[PDB]
């Protein structure tokens, strides 16, 4: 009654987190998967790896393809900058061979029912599945509002192929709730899916290195009153630059609420402490969901959405890259749930207004927040029983075994 999935993550966070997050519900509801990585990539599974046993989740690492454009021992691209994806996309192409094989290798009985792999390498994860005549579902970690926006562009490319095979595979997944943008899951359905399966399963929620994660709940718990605190954060992998952060910096400063901001290092003096800053990683998820934040400026990443919705925090944006400007438009501009921060992915504010109404964000009752807080009613609801994203987990699982 239960299927066998083999998935397929793309080597980034922003795909990696979720489509793990996914995998952990197809376990849950019954079924067995097997994850293909590549041998650095093999750390993400750790946890996943804990709370399964051998006999439902199995690992297949294959060596990472060599490639004369990605500096030797990078497997990820956490680690080059995003304009280099499309060398981590013919490089992780060349990884369909040994798939091959080893699915050939392999006894009818074992062979998978379905394969889980991102959208990002739909190309050639297609044409194992057509070999093996398996199910090919896609991941996509971002909203079908830039899905819709991105597939009907006219100049596609580099991105074309990934998207062509996207819209020819079986179906897709999607980290989005239906009720967000009805709109835009009928746009992608009907206008670019060929077979017009699509799941929205979000938000996928997660399953539970300068400051430990303890001292820093001491240290938030340290303020009263609740909402206090704004979170500023762009994490991996948009990197910034020694003449914007000191903008920030001053904005941060002049400001005189109470911040978190993970990452000279720059600014040169930390020294004055109603913020803390964490160099490396940041427990993220539990800075959101705590009572004393109360607004996170982020680059309006879609995860980044979803954790700043569900944590119910005003969301700031300063979108640079990817889809931010996609979220940025649907969440500010078409919702008024959100308000936009910096301009440029290599916009400067001037640090002295930017702290002004980043700290009337500390009021905190901006109706960008009562807008969100209503939005994540309705996320909440949608996950939880009988919710469009939970009923869609469901239908996956049972979609594979046909
Ligand atoms: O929508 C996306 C997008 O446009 C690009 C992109 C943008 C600018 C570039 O110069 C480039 O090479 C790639 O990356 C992405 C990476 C993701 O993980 C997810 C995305 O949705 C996008």
């Amino acid at each position: 009654k239960k299927p066998h999935v083999l998935v397929i993550p793309f080597p980034q966070s922003g795909h990696m987190v979720p489509h793990l997050d996914l995998t952990h519900q197809i376990l849950l509801r019954g079924a067995t998967v097997t994850v293909l990585v590549t041998p650095k990539n093999s750390s993400y599974l750790d946890a996943l790896r804990s709370l399964h046993s051998p006999e439902h989740f199995k690992t297949l690492i294959l060596p990472f393809p060599s490639h004369p454009c990605i500096p030797s021992g990078v497997e990820s691209l956490q680690q080059l900058p995003l304009e280099a994806i499309v060398h981590m996309f013919d490089a992780l192409s060349r990884l369909h061979d040994p798939l091959v094989d080893f699915l050939s290798r392999q006894p009818p009985s074992d062979l998978p029912d379905a394969i889980l792999g991102s959208s990002f390498l739909s190309p050639w994860i297609n044409k194992v599945a057509d070999a093996f005549s398996i199910k090919s579902i896609s991941f996509l970690p971002i909203n079908a509002h830039s899905i819709s926006v991105m597939w009907a562009q006219e100049d596609r490319s580099f991105f074309n192929d990934l998207e062509t095979a996207t819209t020819e595979s079986y179906g897709l997944v999607i980290n989005s709730f239906y009720d967000l943008e009805p709109e835009f899951v009928e746009t992608v359905k009907t206008r670019f899916l060929n077979h017009h399966r699509i799941w929205t399963v979000g938000p996928l929620l997660p399953f539970k290195s300068s400051i430990p994660p303890a001292k820093v709940s001491a240290w938030l718990d340290s303020c009263p009153e609740d909402n206090s605190v704004v979170y500023v954060g762009f994490g991996s992998q948009i990197r910034l630059t020694a003449e914007q952060t000191a903008a920030l910096a001053a904005a941060l400063e002049k400001s005189s609420v109470r911040f978190i901001w993970a990452v000279p290092a720059g600014f040169e003096e930390r020294v004055k402490e109603k913020g803390l800053v964490i160099r490396g990683w940041a427990p993220q998820t539990m800075i959101l969901e705590h009572r004393a934040v109360g607004s996170y400026l982020t680059h309006l990443g879609w995860g980044s959405v979803l954790e700043g919705m569900v944590g119910g925090v005003m969301l700031l944006a300063w979108p640079m890259q990817a889809d931010h400007f996609f979220n940025t438009t649907l969440i500010v501009d078409k919702l008024r749930a959100a308000v936009r921060v910096g301009e440029n992915r290599d916009s400067v504010p001037d640090s002295d207004k930017l702290a002004r109404i980043l700290a009337e964000s500390a009021r905190e009752d901006l109706p960008e927040r009562v807008t969100l807080m209503k939005l994540r009613e309705k996320a909440m609801e949608a996950i939880k029983e009988g919710g469009s994203s939970y009923k869609n987990l469901d239908e996956l699982v049972a979609e594979m075994c046909l």
